C-alpha cells in the first residue's frame, strides 16, 4: 500500500511542497521550485500534480484527514468537553511548520476563491463529525438540549484556528488556566 | 494635521501597500511594485518607508488602532457581553480586503519572527484594554470573580481572528443564532 509507487514519490513531492509553501508562501512558490526541492523533473511532477492548485488541494485533504481522526468515531473513555479541551491543547504541540502552513492556506483562501472553496469542503467535513459527536453527547445527557450544534461547531472551529494561528499558543497551553478557562468557554457553548 | 504633507503621501503609499499585500501576499510584493502602485519613485518612497518591514509595521499599528477604538474607553450604555457579541458581528461586516490582509499578516507572522513580534506587541496592547474592560465589569458585578482575565482575553482574541479568517463569517453572522450561540460561549468564558 504505502510502499507501492507512485505513493512514495507522491508523498515525497507533498513533503517538499509543504516545506516550500510553509517557508515562502503559496503565491511565490513556483512548480520549478517544487521540482528542484523534490528532485523530480517537470515531466514526472506534472504526471502526479498538474498544477500548484492540485498540490494545495491534496495538502488541505491531508489536514482535513488529521482533523477527522479526532472526531470520526464516537468518543469512548472521555467526556466531550474534556476531549475538546485536550484536543485544543494538542493542536498547540503539533509540528510548527505544519501549523504555519495551515495559516498560510487560510490567508490564500481569503484572496483565492478556488482555495476558499477547498476550505469550505474541509470545514463542512469537520463540522459534520463535530455535530455527530454533539449528537452523541446530547443523546447521553451530556450537553444541553437547546444548542445550535451547527453554529457551535463553527465557533469551536474558529477558536481552534485562532489558537493554531497564534505563535504564543504553545506557551499559553503550558498554563493550567488555559485548560480551565477554555473549559468554561466550551461548557457555556454547549450549555452544560 | 491629516492634510499636512507628508501625511497624505504616506497614507496613499499605505493604501497602495495594503492593496498589493492583500492581493498577492507580503512575500511576493516588492518595493518596486509598491512604487509602481503608489506612483512614488524609489527615492521618495524610501524616505517614508525604508523597507517592506516598515510598511507592514505601520499596517499592523493601524490594525491595532482600529481594535483599540472598541475597548480603549470604559463602556457606557451596553453590557460587556452584549458589546463583545456586537463587536464580533461588526468584524464580519468590515472591508473584505482589510480582513484578507489581517490573515495574510497572521500567516507571515508564523514564518517571519520579525513580523510575529510586531503581532505580539499588537495583541499585548489589545489584551491590556480587554483586561481593563473586564476589570470594570468585575468591579460593577457584571462578570464572575474567579476569571483569569488575561487568559480569557487571549481566548476571545483567538475566536475573533478565527471568525475574521473564515470567508463564510459574514453569512454566519447574518443568522440570529450566531449572536445567541456566541453569547453563551462568552458568558461561560466570563463566568456570568
Ligand atoms: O483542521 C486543521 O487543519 C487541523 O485540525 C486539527 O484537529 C482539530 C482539533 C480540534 C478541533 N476543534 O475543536 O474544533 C478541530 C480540529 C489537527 O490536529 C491538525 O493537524 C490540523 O492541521
Ligand atoms: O485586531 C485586528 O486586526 C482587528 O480588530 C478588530 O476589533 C476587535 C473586535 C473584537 C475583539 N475581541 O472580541 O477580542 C478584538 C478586536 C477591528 O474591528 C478590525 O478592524 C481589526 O482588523
Amino acid at each position: 500500500n504505502k510502499l507501492t509507487e507512485p505513493l512514495p514519490t507522491r508523498m515525497r513531492i507533498l513533503r517538499a511542497a509543504r516545506q516550500c509553501f510553509a517557508e515562502n508562501g503559496f503565491h511565490s512558490t513556483s512548480m520549478k521550485t517544487i521540482c528542484k526541492a523534490s528532485d523530480m523533473s517537470p515531466g514526472t511532477l506534472y504526471h502526479h500534480f498538474p498544477s500548484k492548485e492540485a498540490l494545495i488541494e491534496a495538502i488541505i485533504l491531508e489536514d482535513q484527514e488529521r482533523a477527522l481522526t479526532h472526531f470520526r468515531e464516537p468518543l469512548e473513555g472521555v467526556g466531550l468537553v474534556d476531549y475538546l479541551v485536550e484536543s485544543t491543547i494538542a493542536v498547540t504541540r503539533e509540528d510548527y511548520a505544519q501549523r504555519a502552513l495551515v495559516v498560510e492556506i487560510m490567508a490564500e483562501g481569503m484572496r483565492n476563491p478556488q482555495v476558499a472553496e477547498m476550505l469550505t469542503n474541509k470545514y463542512h467535513t469537520i463540522i459534520a463529525s463535530l455535530v455527530a459527536r454533539f449528537n452523541d453527547a446530547q443523546a447521553k445527557g451530556e450537553i444541553g438540549a437547546d444548542v445550535d450544534k451547527e453554529m457551535a461547531a463553527r465557533l469551536l472551529l474558529a477558536t481552534t484556528y485562532g489558537v493554531l494561528s497564534d505563535s504564543s499558543s504553545a506557551e499559553n497551553a503550558r498554563h493550567v488556566s488555559f485548560a480551565t478557562t477554555l473549559r468554561t468557554m466550551l461548557t457555556g457553548l454547549l450549555k452544560c
